């Protein structure tokens, strides 16, 4: 199994910099809107102790430079949602595709359009971790850039990037501007909550491994959710929830094997361990797969 | 630190499906001209043995069906350049990019887009290993799916989709219909050569490691350049040259770790094993990051 991101083009095409002073990030450029995050408004000093309020008061429409490419879109107006900055542009994106903006939950993955001053870098694959943060690839010059996942054509984004954490893993918004986790945007050290395994990717991979003939695993055993869920936080895996139940259902009706018989399957795992064998040619479990993840590949 | 593909957005402009018979895959159209793997000329029956110049003269322009998208493009010509047919069109692709064929050498490593009748589905990072198969994702349908580099603007395509050997490792052709490895495009089981790591990208990542927070494979030995060349053949790791060392020398000055330093790192990772401990998140040393790749991601 390969982490696949998705195509980038319908997201390249999006892309824009947003400048305010010397303070560059990278824009979303969807119909006559431009996304980004709100701190471009500040200086070095500002960051470290904000007030968002009163240092949008002191702008105007003619402070904000946006650029396509080295092409100037004119802004008409600016407002100001949670962590997010609106501009709005006097000219409709052509190359806007069909989208929506979603929320997503831990465990789901997403593809990130690094972006360095409007400019697209690379892609890559994420998850979303427990603790709400991503193990992503970012520097400086990097915030605004976004993650989506496409489904037939149409572009859903789930993130906009806008700070490293002091332990290296990234942290943002979705976009409306609502931070993924306990974090804020102002320049301070903020840590995460402690991680835990995504149990329900895990079960995916153990799916994945059944569709490709690797069963040993497979236990003669079964489970109740809530059983499951009190012996899985004891291992430092993540409960279960109805959600997760329901997206294994596709990989549970290929197989034949009842979610909650994986369940009893894992939970072996968990406290007998593996005994030097492999699934998937691996001693360890992947946790960044999700079920559409494994449907896609197989 | 990440495998992190090039966008593709220059690319995906470029897939189209091509269709002969029941046989359909994709095909890659710059300016007037789409380049797809020559089997497509094949009926299910002839791949068992095909004589590939016998069979293109007897087919017309007419028997090829190219959609961009659900656009029609009229085949005017056509031509064979080894295992890659080249189908003239009366349409010029508009969103053709700046692009040339390349030959790329094993060990380096190119983005691949994975496309299904002519529509882009993935994106990933591949390394053309030492014995010239690539570990990549690709189901029926993928043919004609091509490997790529991008360097300001220009596309450089480097690789050709074709075959998945029996192992589960793929295998294709450059730009010029030239197989990449001893392979051939007719239906049979097919083995490659024993393969090698690539020494020189475990030790770039290696590097990669250490910006990231974590020496703790590193150890106070030193080694000569042949000593470690030894131990590595004898673990079946690609022999390190001196243009090896020299191409790792940025990666050494920021990082204030000389190579052969890192190569005795190496060693000891070959010799005692990784300890239940991992680099990068990784329990195996990982070799599909070249020194570009790991400068360019981390600078
Ligand atoms: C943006 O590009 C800002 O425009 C930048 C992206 C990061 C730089 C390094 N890699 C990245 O992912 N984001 C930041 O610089 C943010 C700015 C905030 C949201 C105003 N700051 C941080 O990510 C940040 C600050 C501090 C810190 O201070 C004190 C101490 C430790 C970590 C840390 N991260
Ligand atoms: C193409 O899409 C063909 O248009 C297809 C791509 C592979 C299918 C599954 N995954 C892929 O990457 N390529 C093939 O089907 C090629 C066609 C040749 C070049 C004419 N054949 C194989 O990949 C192939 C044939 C056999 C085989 O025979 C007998 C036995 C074992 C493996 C095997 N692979």
């Amino acid at each position: 199994f390969r982490k696949m991101a998705f195509p980038s083009g319908k997201v390249e095409g999006c892309m824009v910099q947003v400048t305010c002073g010397t303070t560059t990030l990278n824009g979303l450029w969807l119909d006559d809107v431009v996304y980004c995050p709100r701190h471009v408004i500040c200086t070095f000093e500002d960051m470290l102790n904000p007030n968002y309020e009163d240092l949008l008061i002191r702008k105007s429409n003619h402070n904000f430079l946006v650029q396509a490419g080295n092409v100037q879109l004119r802004v008409i107006g600016h407002s100001m949602q949670n962590c997010v900055l609106k501009l709005k542009v006097d000219t409709a994106n052509p190359k806007t595709p069909k989208y929506k903006f979603v929320r997503i939950q831990p465990g789901q993955t997403f593809s990130v359009l690094a972006c360095y001053n409007g400019s697209p870098s690379g892609v890559y694959q994420c998850a979303m971790r427990p603790n709400f943060t991503i193990k992503g690839s970012f520097l400086n010059g990097s915030c605004g850039s976004v993650g989506f996942n496409i489904d037939y054509d149409c572009v859903s984004f789930c993130y906009m990037h806008h700070m490293e954490l002091p332990t290296g893993v990234h942290a943002g918004t979705d976009l409306e501007g609502n931070f993924y986790g306990p974090f804020v945007d102002r320049q301070t050290a903020q840590a995460a909550g402690t991680d835990t395994t995504i149990t329900v990717n895990v079960l995916a991979w153990l799916y994945a491994a059944v569709i490709n003939g690797d069963r040993w695993f497979l236990n003669r055993f079964t489970t109740t959710l809530n059983d499951f869920n009190l012996v899985a936080m004891k291992y430092n895996y993540e409960p279960l929830t109805q959600d997760h139940v329901d997206i294994l259902g596709p990989l549970s009706a290929q197989t034949g094997i009842a979610v909650l018989d994986m369940c009893a399957s894992l939970k072996e795992l968990l406290q007998n361990g593996m005994n030097g064998r492999t699934i998937l040619g691996s001693a360890l479990l992947e946790d960044e797969f999700t079920p559409f993840d494994v449907v896609r590949q197989c």
